[PDB]
């Protein structure tokens, strides 16, 4: 069995972080998103993964995916292309897929969940896609805007965008499984699986929905990134080596208020308070009395004593001041440096900036 | 020789702090303002001080002035009255002053300076007031609005409020010395020495100005309070017992960036940074990594770890949160409690309040 992960795309919603690295390689918790998906696929038994590489063809994706040496898995890297939409990469990779009898997986690099992959053995009952349109129950389906009408027969009647009537609560989950015959349907041009191939499959009656019992989150947005991290860390606390604690004696003496993920190589202050559902990257340095409430600290980032970053994302090589407050949903770029006492209330800072002014309202720092 | 200190007044400009204690008893640095003035007068040799008490007749001024037991000085406390303006208390205290031959001092409880009181022996050269209208050079005389025209003869021509032309830079310093004959000029009614008696003396030619070489500040306003504290602390560091530090090993280990005043009974953190020109009151508790930049911490106030209060005044029995900012010119009342993470940018909080909302603009919390 083999999988195809759509690793292209410009990462527009995660823009301050995706101006440096592609969206699949943006670290979620303490690993890249695509790495979580590849680990799930390896747990399945999948050995071949095909990456649809359009954004950063060789500068980032090929070089940074040295994880092929680990994980006992190999990536094809034969879908280098110009932007071909969401469905075109499958048409391009038709040749490398060989049109074998065995079906193949399809995944997006923006989804996190328990990854129930027993949809391989299940849902083989005469489906063009064996429960391919995987769906999750979300009470906020109106703003998500992709509602899938799945009856008890699981035959997709239609796809509705922003439905006024309560047709259903299930929304697309971004995980698919296709028989290779679909390669005939996909044209060799720019197309979207969501808005071109899927309506045709639903009309033809070959599209079947698979329900998702566990948690699910599309983390392609900073708000969704934070909330999905909150949902995800409790699942992964016992999985990894990172009382009411996960890493309580890494550096000096500091307090942990709940689940978190602190890398072994990170030094965590003295008396700091690593809050619930917080991620600290490798080689990161945390000040004495910091408050890492719901923030993600990525790679070689340094945070000064007394800083309080909550529900915010800081970049890879930041140098945060001492007594700062980075609140709300604030995203910092690759090399942003913040002076002491600066308050950023949900402001997105582009890479390689220096912040020295208080920003009390959401905005963008060019 | 005796002095009279105008200790009445409602303290309107220092309102958040003067709703609990009178303006003379508001602690400046680590002592009441009137205590600084009385110490200066005792250094001169004045043994009798007459306090014109109108605001809080006996609830505050009489009880709290147990300093008469110390300092080797005695207060008459015979000018309890209804509001009689700035000049009326002298008419009321005419009798207790006994109309003796020896001149008498007059002071306001709002002025801080080096207190050059050699104007006693000096300026006796045929003056109704021996350099009574003491003046200080201020480059911002427009906003101060009380400009004294002092020529080389020192005869006050007139008083001008907000003068358009550059008549002069000297302004009233709030310290006067009077021959007792002035008791005949002051009528027994509500009057103002600044706007009724002093223009009359200037017209009569019996009003003489005394120049002030040293620093001076009227600290009746919170901004003026902070700036006068900044000017004053360096003079007082060597005077009192409170490298580049004044009190550097009081509690645990902490850093001092300049002049400060930390009471012996205050416990100061374990990594805190007591900044330049900061005052910490008695029995105060400071958190592990606080930052007291230019703030005055009064009495039994507790500050949590990571809090940064700069250029702000906290009340007597406050309980500040852990990771708060109290920035700009912010004044807190007697018993204000601030929750963790709250940011107060120059907001005045009335006594006995609880603050749990961020305030990014100057304002008043009722
Ligand atoms: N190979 C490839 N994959 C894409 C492309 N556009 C989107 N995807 C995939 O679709 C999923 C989500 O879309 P993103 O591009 O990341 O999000 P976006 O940048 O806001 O843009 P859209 O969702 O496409 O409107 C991710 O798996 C992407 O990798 C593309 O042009 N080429
Ligand atoms: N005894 C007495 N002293 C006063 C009175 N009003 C002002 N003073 C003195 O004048 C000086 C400054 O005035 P304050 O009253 O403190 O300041 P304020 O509250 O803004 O009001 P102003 O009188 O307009 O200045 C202080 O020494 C006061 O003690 C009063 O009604 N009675
Ligand atoms: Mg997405
Ligand atoms: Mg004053």
């Amino acid at each position: 069995m083999r999988a195809v992960i759509l690793v292209g795309g410009f990462g527009t919603r995660l823009r301050p972080l995706t101006l440096t690295t592609p969206k699949p390689l943006v670290p979620f918790c303490n690993k890249p998103m695509i790495i979580h998906q590849i680990e799930a696929l390896k747990a399945v038994g999948v050995t071949e993964v095909i990456l649809a590489v359009a954004y950063r063809p060789e500068a980032m994706k090929e070089q940074m995916d040295e994880w092929s040496r680990k994980l006992g898995v190999s990536f094809v890297f034969s879908v280098e292309e110009e932007p071909l939409g969401t469905a075109g990469p499958l048409a391009l990779a038709r040749d490398i897929l060989m049109q074998d009898d065995k079906p193949f997986f399809v995944l997006n690099s923006d989804v996190t969940c328990t990854f129930p992959m027993q949809e391989l053995l299940d849902f083989h009952k005469a489906h063009g896609g064996e429960g391919t349109i995987m769906v999750s129950q979300v009470t906020q389906w109106e703003k998500y805007g992709v509602v899938v009408y799945s009856p008890q027969n699981y035959q997709i009647e239609r796809f509705v965008e922003k439905p006024s009537r309560f047709l259903g609560d299930r929304i697309n989950a971004g995980i698919y499984i296709f028989n290779k015959s679909i390669l005939d349907r996909i044209p060799p041009r720019r197309a979207s699986i969501e808005k071109e191939i899927f309506p045709a499959m639903a009309a033809e009656g070959q599209l079947y929905a698979f329900n998702l019992e566990g948690f699910w989150m599309d983390v392609g947005q900073p708000k969704d990134y934070i909330l999905g991290m909150t949902k995800f860390i409790p699942s992964l606390v016992h999985g990894n080596r990172e009382t009411e604690a996960v890493e309580h004696q890494r550096g000096g003496r500091f307090t942990v208020i709940g689940a978190s993920l602190i890398d072994p190589s990170a030094k965590i202050g003295d008396g700091a308070v690593i809050g619930p559902y917080a991620s600290i990257g490798a080689n990161c340095v945390i000040g004495e009395s910091c408050r890492i409430d719901n923030a993600a600290i990525l790679e070689n980032s340094k945070v000064g004593k007394g800083t309080m970053v909550s529900r915010s994302i800081v970049g890879w090589n930041n140098r945060i001041g001492s007594w700062c407050h980075i609140k709300d949903i604030s995203v910092l770029g690759d090399d942003v440096e913040v002076k002491d006492g600066v308050i950023l209330i949900g402001t997105k800072v582009l890479p390689n900036k220096d912040v020295g002014e208080h920003r009390f309202e959401p905005g963008i720092i060019m």
